[PDB]
């Protein structure tokens, strides 16, 4: 339909619960890459022909490919820019996930076409959201904010800017649509290029040489969302990938619990630039990728560009704004909603606890207070006890997430004031 979603809508973010990521074929990613994310996630290849499929196959065989990860969508495309004209994610009307095309920002038009063919594959409904966009200018942190470069407003110029975020409200349920200078000064003023939320509280912002031109653009860019208060309460931890030799550290996958960092040398500059992901993000596999090459990674153009992550259609999403840092207490109650997009029954929902550092982690059921909110209540903390916890669903359909998505290696961190 030419209608938007039912809402309330929110955009899926990268880092959520992915059941699939998307590849074009002719490739234009090392076939390493493909083996490496086949072994635990399922990749969706985009060929032009059933012939075309059974070629794909054929490579997939030869290199070792786990096959029972694989998986084909025919249609015609132009690019393997699979993050620029794929289909954005996002819930709707509660307990839906659907998908949102809009116009790519390029003379490519079945790369164009594309998402009508993504929403049939996998089986949910397709919104038309009418902006010229690129995935590749896009990132939300899954709580309302998006953040684009400001070809999002200039190539959308017969639109106000209160036009322009009222369609990212109505389609993806942006509240919050930071659309910011590009700070890199090159052509294709892609925010993956510069900067990429890790979590909710967590932002990657390139860095470059003192003496490089976009050094204090960069700088500027990174005290602008220091300063910022994120979805949690907190300012953003802002983390840095330094580019010596403008290599496209930002421009990575992050994919269920394994991060793909592109890697194009010195090898000491791309440790130092994984040290940063591995530093930012506990409990995540981070792993270097070097390019193919016949399709050599570039500044503009890496890993990020040519792959695009799926949602799960039956998500099993927990929505919760975490209780950090010092609490006054005397109730300590953390709320959680949880809804099966399987339609399945949640049972159990349980936050897991640790307090003052020591032992194991504690499971205890949350109480459903109404249909699908859950809370608890911390009991028996004493001044100056600190707590870790996370979040833990289940429901029947066999799905089981925590919040935060990786749970237990990066929990929630409080204490006790009782003040
Ligand atoms: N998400 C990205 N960084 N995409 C890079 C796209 C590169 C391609 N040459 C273009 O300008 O269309
Ligand atoms: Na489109």
């Amino acid at each position: 339909s030419m209608n938007p979603p039912a809402g309330p809508v929110r955009a899926i973010a990268e880092y959520e619960r992915s059941a699939a990521v998307l590849v074009r074929y002719p490739f234009g990613i090392p076939m390493e890459l493909i083996k490496e994310l086949a072994k635990n996630d399922k990749v969706i290849t985009i060929v032009a022909s059933e012939s075309q499929k059974n070629t794909v196959i054929t490579q997939y065989t030869q290199s070792g490919v786990n096959l029972s990860n694989c998986d084909f969508i025919i249609a015609k495309t132009d690019s393997y820019w699979t993050r620029d004209y794929t289909g954005w994610f996002a819930m709707y009307d509660t307990n839906k996930v659907g998908l949102v095309d809009f116009i790519y920002n390029r003379p490519r038009p079945n790369d164009d076409e594309f998402p009508k063919y993504e929403a049939q594959y996998l089986g949910i409904e397709m919104f038309g959201m009418k902006l010229k966009q690129t995935g590749g200018n896009y990132m939300t942190d899954g709580y309302g904010s998006a953040v684009q470069s400001h070809i999002a407003y200039t190539e959308n110029s017969s639109l106000s800017q209160a036009q322009v975020n009222q369609k990212m409200k109505d389609y993806l349920g942006i509240t919050h649509h930071d659309v910011v200078q590009d700070p890199n000064g090159e052509y294709i003023n892609h925010v993956d290029c510069w900067g990429k939320y890790l979590a909710p509280n967590k932002i990657l912002i390139r860095k470059v040489p003192d003496n490089h031109p976009q050094h204090q653009a960069l700088e500027d860019m990174a005290a602008y969302f220091a300063a910022q208060t994120c979805a949690w309460g907190t300012k953003y931890e802002v983390y840095r990938a330094l580019a010596t030799n403008e290599q496209p550290y930002t421009n990575s996958l992050i994919l269920n619990n394994r991060v793909f960092v592109p890697v194009n040398g010195p090898a000491s500059v791309d440790n130092d630039a994984l040290n940063v992901y591995k530093t930012a993000m506990p409990g995540y596999e981070i792993i270097g990728v070097k390019g193919a090459s016949g399709t050599p990674w570039l500044g503009t153009d890496a890993l990020h560009a040519r792959t695009h992550e799926v949602a799960d259609k039956g998500y099993l999403y927990i929505k919760h704004y975490p209780i950090l840092g010092e609490q006054a207490g005397p109730d300590y109650k953390i709320e959680a909603d949880v809804v099966s997009c399987a339609n399945a029954t949640i049972s159990p929902v349980q936050c897991y606890y640790r307090i003052n550092g020591s032992g194991s982690f504690k499971a205890a059921d949350m109480t459903m207070e109404s249909t699908g909110h859950y809370t608890y209540s911390f009991t028996g903390l004493n001044k100056n006890d600190k707590v870790e916890y996370y979040i833990s669903a289940a429901d029947n359909s066999g799905r089981k997430e925590t919040y935060p998505f990786i749970g237990e290696p990066d929990p929630f961190k409080f204490t006790c004031m009782n003040e």
